[PDB]
C-alpha cells in the first residue's frame, strides 16, 4: 500500500557468512524488501547482500560502501517466475554460486525476484506474462536508484545479469532505459519515482528477438531433419524450415549490419554470404581458444587445422554434429505450446502468437500479439530508435554448443550494439551448452575494467 515509503534502511542489514574458495566471506542481509507499493504477486520482493567492509567504513577489491557495483543478477529461465536469489538459496533456480562470489569480489548484490508466464493473484488470474518480467525489474532497478546512499553500493553502477530468458531481461533492462512505454505499469505497480537506466549488462545465452528467432533457427538448421532435447522433422514441418530460412535472408539484409571495416553483412537467396562468413570465425575463434588450451576440438565435425591454427570450418558438418533441438517453429509453435507462446498470452489468453506466419498457419484458434509489445520487449527495437537511455557496456556470451536459439541471434545483438558505437565484449565460448556464469573470473576481470 501507499504506506509503503520504498525508503531502505541500511539497520536492516545483518550479518551471515558463507564459504568462498576455502575462505569464509562476511556479508550482510536484508530481505523479502516489498519494491513496490502495490504488488500482484508474492514474488515481488527484493534482497540485498552487502560485503561486511562496507559497514565498518572499510574497503574491498578497491571499492568503498559509495562506490561498489551494484550486481543485480535474476533467476529467470524459461520466461517463468525468477525468485529473488540469495548466496544461501539451495532450490532451484538459484544462482546462489555467483553471488557470493560476487561479495567476496566486493559487489553489492540486489537480488530481484520477478513475476513469470505462470504467475497468478489471489483471484488466480494470470499477471506476470509479458511484459511483467521487464517491468519488475525496471522496478527494483528503481527502488535502488530511489535509494542511492541510503543503500550501500553505486546506483550509477549497476550491472544486471542473467542466463537465457535472464539473459533476455537483462538485455532489455540495459536496452529500454527509462522507455516511456512501460511508465503506465511501474505507475499501477507504484514503483519508486526514479530512473531505470543502467550502467553495463551481462547476458548469457540472451533469449530475445523472438518474433525473428523462427527464421534465423532454420537458418541455421535446415537440412537437419532430426531434433533433439528426440523427434523427426514432419513434410510439412520441412516447407516451414525451407521458407523460414529463406526469409531470415531479407530479415539479415535489411537490419544494415555492417562489418569493422564499414562493409554490409549480408546474406545471399540461399542465406549464404559475409554474414555466414562472421558466424564462422566466431566458431573458428572459439576452436583456436580451446586448441590452444590443448581441448580436442574434434570432438565436434567440420574444423580445418593447418598446423597449429584452425584455418578453415565446414559449418554444415558442424551444425550437424551439435544437432538441431528445436522442431519448426522453434519459437512460435503453430499449437501455441512453447514458453514464448504463453509469454506473450495475457490474462485474457494463456497463449498467443507472435510472428505473422504462426499466426497464418495456427493448428489451434489464436490471436497475435500486439505489434507494440513484441517490439516492446525486444532488446533490439532501442538501439534503432530514440526512445530510451542505453547501457554503454556490454558482455554477451552464447555457448559453442548451445542451440536453445540460432548463433545469429545473439551476433546479431552484438553486431548491432557495435555498430552504434556501445562497449561489447562478445564469444561464443567452445563446447559451453545452455548455461550461464560459467566464466566469473572474466565476468569480474570485466566488471572491474569498467569500475575500479
Amino acid at each position: 500500500s501507499m504506506s509503503n515509503r520504498l525508503i531502505f534502511d541500511a539497520d536492516w542489514l545483518v550479518p551471515e557468512q558463507v564459504q568462498v574458495a576455502g575462505q569464509a566471506i562476511q556479508y550482510y542481509a536484508a530481505r523479502n524488501i516489498q519494491y513496490v507499493q502495490h504488488p500482484v504477486a508474492a514474488i515481488q520482493v527484493l534482497n540485498v547482500f552487502v560485503p561486511a567492509a562496507y559497514l565498518h567504513g572499510s574497503s574491498v577489491n578497491g571499492y568503498q560502501r559509495a562506490t561498489a557495483p551494484i550486481l543485480m543478477p535474476n533467476t529467470v529461465g524459461g520466461y517463468l517466475p525468477g525468485p529473488a536469489d540469495d548466496p544461501q538459496r539451495v532450490t532451484w533456480p538459484t544462482n546462489a554460486g555467483t553471488i557470493q562470489q560476487a561479495l567476496k569480489r566486493g559487489y553489492v548484490v540486489v537480488a530481484a525476484g520477478i513475476r513469470g508466464r505462470t504467475t497468478v493473484d489471489k483471484s488466480g488470474q494470470r499477471v506476470g506474462q509479458a511484459p511483467a518480467f521487464i517491468v519488475d525489474m525496471k522496478a527494483a532497478i528503481r527502488y535502488v536508484k530511489y535509494n542511492q546512499g541510503r543503500l550501500p553500493g553505486d546506483a550509477n553502477r549497476i550491472i544486471t545479469n542473467g542466463t537465457s530468458a535472464g539473459g533476455a531481461t537483462s538485455a532489455l533492462a540495459g536496452a529500454s532505459g527509462n522507455s516511456a512505454y512501460f511508465e503506465p505499469a511501474l505507475t499501477a505497480l507504484g514503483a519508486a519515482p526514479a530512473t531505470d537506466d543502467i550502467f553495463a549488462v551481462s547476458a548469457y545465452c540472451p533469449i530475445h528477438n523472438l518474433e525473428h528467432a523462427d527464421m534465423a533457427y532454420e537458418w541455421q538448421f535446415n537440412g537437419i531433419n532430426d531434433w533433439h532435447r528426440s523427434g523427426q522433422l514432419t513434410v510439412e514441418e520441412q516447407a516451414l524450415s525451407l521458407a523460414l530460412k529463406a526469409q531470415f535472408s531479407t530479415y539479415l539484409n535489411q537490419l544494415k549490419l555492417t562489418a569493422s571495416d564499414g562493409t554490409h553483412l549480408t546474406l545471399n537467396e540461399a542465406g549464404m554470404g559475409s554474414f555466414r562468413d562472421v558466424v564462422r570465425q566466431l566458431l573458428i575463434s572459439s576452436a583456436q581458444t580451446a586448441f590452444d588450451q590443448g581441448t580436442d576440438i574434434h570432438k565436434y565435425a567440420g574444423f580445418v587445422v593447418t598446423g597449429n591454427q584452425v584455418t578453415d570450418l565446414d559449418l554444415s558438418a558442424y551444425l550437424k554434429s551439435l544437432t538441431r533441438m528445436k522442431a519448426v517453429p522453434a519459437f512460435d509453435q503453430l499449437d501455441l505450446t512453447s514458453p514464448e507462446n504463453n509469454l506473450f498470452g495475457d490474462a485474457t489468453a494463456k497463449a498467443k502468437h507472435f510472428t505473422a506466419l504462426a499466426q497464418t498457419r495456427s493448428t489451434v484458434t489464436a490471436q497475435l500479439a500486439d505489434a507494440e509489445l513484441i517490439q516492446a520487449i525486444n532488446p533490439l527495437s532501442y538501439l534503432t530508435t530514440t526512445s530510451s537511455q542505453v547501457a554503454k557496456h556490454w558482455r554477451i556470451r552464447h555457448g559453442a554448443a548451445d542451440r536453445d536459439t540460432s548463433f545469429a541471434i545473439p551476433i546479431i545483438l552484438a553486431i548491432m550494439l557495435e555498430n552504434h558505437g556501445y562497449g561489447i565484449d562478445f564469444a561464443l565460448p567452445w563446447d559451453i551448452p545452455h548455461s550461464g556464469d560459467y566464466d566469473l573470473g572474466d565476468l569480474f576481470s570485466w566488471i572491474d575494467g569498467l569500475c575500479q
